[PDB]
This record gives structure tokens, C-alpha cells and sequence, in this order.
């Protein structure tokens, strides 16, 4: 047992980027976190661009520090009017030290009711349905991602990415995060407080 | 239109895979993706993602594109006379070549690369390069067109080709399209890689 479980939710129609460049980046810090496909129903869980992926249930653990990551998706569209879905997310979230999402991931934190009070973003594209969803959620427009004590919400694919670099920096250092941008050739924006996608909206 | 062989084996890196799928995956109209491996069911990447994928199968009635990706299984993998033959065999056969990162150490190994211009994620290249010097190997580019041969480095570079190459086969306002939907900052110039600098 290390000191992290990364439980990554999977469900029918999520983005695929979503999920996997964040994973490329915590992937890479083995000895730090445990890595966890999770779904509701366990199996193979396909995202939108038709990948496949292995899932397992969501356990709990007394035990270990527990980080939810909740991506976004089509998928969410169906997953928000789902009653059975959000009472899943907050069962997991109730247990947590830390919670992230991307993009629409936002919208099932909403729905959720872990949000109030609470600033947070989603994806520009997406900013319009979300928000209008919850007025309770200090929603934030401009920015690439948000951190409020333990949360962490971002907008799209490239703030999905870099928002994970800074969470490691947050959690693990900044030395560790600039070691892992260099070592697999990402590009990582640092800043997260100008969205240039927030313009077009 | 076009049906994308994305080649999976044990340890693929997670990102020179997904980064080009959602890409390709968001024109569903142009490519299907086909997910395949040596022996078929689920592959496992370096980052411990289960990918469940078929065996390679022909057809004739639509032109393929072959996609390689790196990540540390490719050490192992470039021993594989066995791999090596079925992706040179896989490669006649395709209408386009595209690699990211040591995914070229394999297209090498199939000899394709030979008297083209390639390159190879930056951290790796002293190894890849190394094992063949008859391909003109790009040190400084984040990727190379040469033909219907696409190479990439580093995995921005690896999703940055993508989109070049879906400007090149489809037209760049769907290239745009796609990048600002998915809102992922698309790095347009093929020619200075930043991490060339490191090493």
C-alpha cells in the first residue's frame, strides 16, 4: 500500500483524451499512486472514440488515501439525468481526501451537490449547459482549471493535462512534475488562469 | 474512407496511443479505428491500461492506415523477427505509415525507413538511431512527412502529427474544427522540437 489510490471512473461514452493524458501522467509515478479502472458495473467500459478499456469495481478502503478522477464526455449528457449514477459518484466522493474532474467530469460533481459553495470550471464548449445546471457552484468562466481545498476541476483536454501537472506539483513537487513533462515530450502550459477557448464562447 | 490500424502491444506508451486516437476518433465518417494486436484480446500499456484489441484482418474493399506507437515494450519488441515481419507485412499493405515516438524503431526494424527522412521522440534517439543508419533520421523535428510516411517524437509531437495529418488528408479547417472542440492546444510547427535541447 502506497499513499495513493487514483480511482478513475469510467463510464459508456466517456472522452478519451480525458482520462488518458492525465493517466499518462500519473501512470508515471508508480511507487506514488495506484492506478484504478473503475465502472459501475465493472468489464470493458467504451469511450466515444470507440476504445475498449478493462474496468473493475470501486472498493473501499479504510485504509489508503483515496483521489476520485471523473472525466468528461457525451456520455455525461445521459450520466447527469441518471438519479442511480449520482448517488454512485457521491457514495465515492463522501470517501475521498481528493477529487478532480475534466471537462463535462464537472457537471456529475454538480449533479453530485459536492460543488456548492465551491469554485470550479468545465470546458468551454460545454460551459453554457453545465453551469445553467447549478447556480449554487461558484462557477469559474475564464479559467484553464480550478483548485478549491481538495478539488480540483479543469476545462478541456489540454487543461485536463496540465491541471494533473499541477496537481503533482501540489502533491508530489514541482521538480517531479517538470521530470515527468520532460521525460515522455509534453508540452505543459502552467498557467491556469487564461483559457484561450474561453474566447470563442 | 479509411480504416486505422492502431498496433497495440505489452507496454505501449499510454499517450502516443489515446492523444492520436481522439483525434481520429472525433471523424468517425473518415476512419474507423480498429484496435489490433499480435494475439488479439486485452494489451496492456506501461501505465497499466487494459485495452481490449482484435486480430489484423484483410480487406480490400478500404485502404488502411497503419498507426505504431513507442513506449518501452518496443525493446523487447524490436527482437520479435516474427512482430517485425507481420508489421512489414502489415505495412505493404497500407495506404499510410504513421509512428509516434520509439514506434519507429519497429517501422525501422521492417526496414521501411530505409533512404527515408524519420524521426523519433527525443529522449530515445541516440537508441533508435543507433540501430539503423541507412534512414535519414530528423534530430530536431517534432515530426517528419516523408511520403505516406508519417513519423512523430514525444507525445505533444505525437498528437500535433495527427492533426497535421488530418490537415494533409482531409483539409485543415477540419483539423481546426477538431482541435478547437475537444479544446486541445495544437502546437503547429513540425520543425523545432524543445526537447532536441536536452539532449
Amino acid at each position: 500500500s502506497l499513499s495513493y489510490r487514483i480511482d478513475v471512473l469510467l463510464f459508456n461514452k466517456f472522452e478519451t483524451l480525458d482520462v488518458f493524458g492525465p493517466v499518462e501522467i500519473f501512470g508515471n509515478l508508480q511507487d506514488d499512486f495506484e492506478l484504478n479502472f473503475i465502472s459501475s458495473d465493472g468489464g470493458l467500459v467504451e469511450s466515444s472514440q470507440k476504445v475498449r478499456v478493462e474496468t473493475s469495481l470501486y472498493t473501499r478502503d479504510e485504509n489508503i488515501e483515496k483521489i476520485l478522477f471523473v472525466p468528461g464526455g457525451s456520455g455525461t449528457r445521459e450520466k447527469v439525468n441518471d438519479d442511480n449514477f449520482i448517488n454512485f459518484i457521491g457514495n465515492m466522493v463522501k470517501e475521498s481526501k481528493y477529487i478532480i474532474s475534466v471537462c463535462t467530469g464537472s457537471a456529475l460533481l454538480s449533479k453530485a451537490g459536492i460543488l456548492n459553495g465551491k469554485r470550479a470550471t468545465t470546458n468551454k464548449r460545454s460551459f453554457k449547459w453545465v453551469t445553467e445546471q447549478n447556480e449554487d457552484v461558484l462557477w469559474v468562466k475564464e479559467a484553464r482549471w480550478v483548485k478549491d481545498g481538495n478539488i480540483y476541476t479543469s476545462s478541456g483536454v489540454s487543461a485536463g493535462i496540465d491541471m494533473t501537472l499541477g496537481f503533482i506539483e501540489d502533491l508530489i513537487g514541482k521538480e517531479k512534475a517538470l521530470e515527468i513533462s520532460r521525460s515522455i515530450e509534453y508540452f505543459w502550459n502552467e498557467d491556469s488562469n487564461y483559457d484561450p477557448f474561453s474566447k470563442i464562447y
